[PDB]
């Protein structure tokens, strides 16, 4: 029953300053249990509504924040020459055996790093990469080498996160939607989507696309400006817009922006290659 | 030997649907032998032609593809607090001891990750980074921190792959050339070269240069446009080209492109610093 | 200890560095080891800021780092996947560190973090999976986010945020060159890169994808002043581009990348306004 669990987390978070490494009992159990529900993908930090809008369940963010006060800093073994690390967030794979990996049915390449409470769906491929607390990585998604899925981020099904891609983490403010990459998006290498922006489903981002909360996204044919959202089935590449003249009157510098070069549909995505879409 | 090895692999590749983790015998031995030849650099995914063009040895890609079918997913130890990974590609350094590292004569910094079948030449420095299956990293090359040498990529001698540089992997389609970086190239930090593009020898890429299959590469002085290839001894920086206007009457956005600002030669390259070449 | 005599020995040993090797022990080894422990503890640092605000290099600490390369052999370092090894000659900072050492040092080291010995990491720093190289200085309360790199001898001021994929470029030789310096309270947005000894002055905010090297043009949008290798205090910086010369065919040429200071604020504005507003 999620209803009771949320109630405790809401009230315990209100008294969060009294929570520490000595707190046990119902508060400790509720937070832990919630992080296991997250780790399994049974709950998620944000859920998509019928309208297509995403709504945050704040008590899950509060549970993650509360886990920082509950768990102590500890020696974590496994470093070079038998040295240690010093942290208070366990790996997702703590106590995982072959049977556990067979059940989860995803591939974790040596170098992959995943914190507990992050959900990894079946048929995902984790290259050497980092997945932070509360993230959700759905069916068949590729997380390529040195990619980062930040806290609470949502990665949809059959997403390709290319090498060096950063999906920015979003914990506070509590009301903020985390960064969201919807189903069937291609995120080109070195791209970055942060600060709770959403890439609507079927979109294709070329290499070097940066999308933050205050990034101008312009449809090259329409003239429309989007903030924090890329509409469905968009092909997006990096560009620049003119700036204000310099104080001496000389032509001003251009400023970076994201450029929507195509808006397609589902049939176009299934029929046309990524490279053709970007050409 | 090589003729018969190629034949065994290609016959098995045509029968790849009947191949799985229970397949042993000559097919297993041939695939393992082919990947060991790749690992020591005795064969490589590509051959340079007389034309100056590179073509793929498709049977070697087939060996790599078969090894996915032959090897089981398994526990691989060494994670934090004794946790494991779950993969079916062994490390290049499996069973390597001091003597293996001394014979190989390259430097492997803790954090470096190299899968078996990747060739790493003498005097290479692997900072924390990742080198994928079938890659070739030639003599004296620097692989800097969080760089990636993708599957089958060919990196020439005395190349500097700066921090966070990605050389994109190319396995299928079988006929597609991998990404190639020829001798004495410098690739500045955060740059990316993917999808089988080739950076010819002695070229210098500034920071943040992206080179993909459909990237316009323009010589600013010549006006010449290149696609998928940077000509020899080019100095390349990130830039932009004008776009079409919006219907509302506003000028359209510029779009990213790669800009050749200089084309030099071996003598110019050897005497002049990277920063001077990029300064103008 | 007496720093003056230690400097004298390091200086003399470096003049005869060709006679220094992996067999060398005695006073020279102890002196180099001591200086790197001083570097690791932050009791000494590769550069110190002067009264005028200029940074001055302590060349003898660079010489000590260089000598430790000659003193220590290439060796097996354990901890790789499936019990495999690395092959390097620089010890981890965390060699022999226990809970008491971590509790005393009072910073947080997340599994995946990599730090070489001689790098100082101050209290309340958070090291995500990342790399900190020799002689670096990471001051109080700084966040080093995932796949960031703090290059050799780099100086990171207090309460700096190095976002994901940020590169702070290393500077060892030339001995006289100042390393890369990031002053107090700076924000460095994701995928940004600052290399080749550039300095970002106190309180500045760099957007995503900002690359600053020695030869990157930085233009002040508000004054029009052009800076090279230095960003003034409390600058807001984003990536941009400047126009080029026409092509020989008569068409407009490509733009070339540059860094743009779009606003310059102060300490009070910085404390009151969020990073996101500063970038709008
Ligand atoms: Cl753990
Ligand atoms: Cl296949
Ligand atoms: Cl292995
Ligand atoms: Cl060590």
């Amino acid at each position: 029953d999620l209803t009771q669990l949320e109630m405790i987390i809401e009230k315990a978070f209100d008294d969060r300053n009294s929570i520490n490494t000595t707190t046990k009992g119902e508060i400790l159990e509720s937070v832990e249990h919630a992080l296991n529900l997250l780790d399994k993908g049974e709950v998620r930090v944000v859920k998509r509504q019928k309208n297509g809008k995403w709504h945050v369940h704040q008590w899950l963010k509060k549970a993650v924040l509360l886990s920082f006060r509950l768990n102590p800093m500890q020696i974590m073994t496994g470093g070079v020459n038998g040295t240690s690390w010093w942290d208070k967030v366990p790996s997702k794979f703590s106590h995982w055996q072959e049977a556990d990996f067979k059940k989860a049915d995803f591939r974790s390449v040596p170098g992959a790093i995943v914190r507990h409470s992050a959900y990894i769906a079946p048929n995902v491929i984790l290259m050497p990469s980092f997945v932070n607390l509360g993230a959700f990585v759905d069916e068949g998604t590729m997380v390529d080498t040195w990619a980062t899925v930040g806290s609470c981020a949502q990665i949809g099904k059959h997403v390709h996160l290319s090498g060096g891609v950063g999906i920015g983490g979003v914990l506070e403010p509590l009301q903020a939607n985390p960064t969201i990459i919807e189903d069937h998006c291609f995120i080109g290498a070195r791209s970055e989507v942060v600060e709770g922006c959403i890439i609507r489903e079927g979109s294709v981002l070329g290499m070097g696309v940066f999308i933050g909360k205050s990034t101008k996204i312009i449809d090259r044919t329409t003239g429309e400006i989007f903030i924090g959202e890329v509409p469905p089935y968009s092909v997006v590449v990096p560009g620049s817009l003119p700036g204000k003249p310099l104080p001496n009157g000389e032509i001003g510098p251009n400023l970076y922006c994201a450029v929507i070069v195509k808006r397609v549909d589902q049939k176009t995505r299934e029929k046309t290659s990524i490279n053709d879409l970007l050409r």
